[PDB]
């Protein structure tokens, strides 16, 4: 089941980015679409579904890819991007989370 149901909508996730830092190259839209909302602290975001947090976003970061890198069994991730996408990311980073 879903970890944070108040953040299940894209619109709700999007509202959380009001004070999103300008230093941070990734945009709210790409993050919100990947299931992530802002927790109000530095560049910390959390997935509404798996409750996995990411931070320290770098230029060129793709939120979906970072999602599959660290929380590959998130169901929202798998439903939206599919098990192939996730397997590919994991096969390319086989020794993260080992
Ligand atoms: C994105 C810029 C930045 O903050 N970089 C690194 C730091 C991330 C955030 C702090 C907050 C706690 C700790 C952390 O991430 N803990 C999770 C964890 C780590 C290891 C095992 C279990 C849980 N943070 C950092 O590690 C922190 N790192 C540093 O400041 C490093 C030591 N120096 C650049
Ligand atoms: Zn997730």
């Amino acid at each position: 089941s879903i970890s944070n149901l108040s953040m299940q909508t894209h619109a709700a996730r999007m509202r959380t980015f009001m004070y999103w830092p300008s230093s941070v190259p990734v945009q709210p839209e790409q993050l919100a679409s990947a299931g992530f909302y802002y927790v109000g602290r530095n560049d910390d975001v959390k997935c509404f579904c798996c409750d996995g947090g990411l931070r320290c976003w770098e230029s060129g970061d793709d939120p979906w890819v970072e999602h599959a890198k660290w929380f590959p069994r998130c169901e929202f991730l798998i439903r939206m991007k599919g098990q192939e996408f996730v397997d590919e990311i994991q096969g390319r980073y086989p020794h993260l989370l080992e």
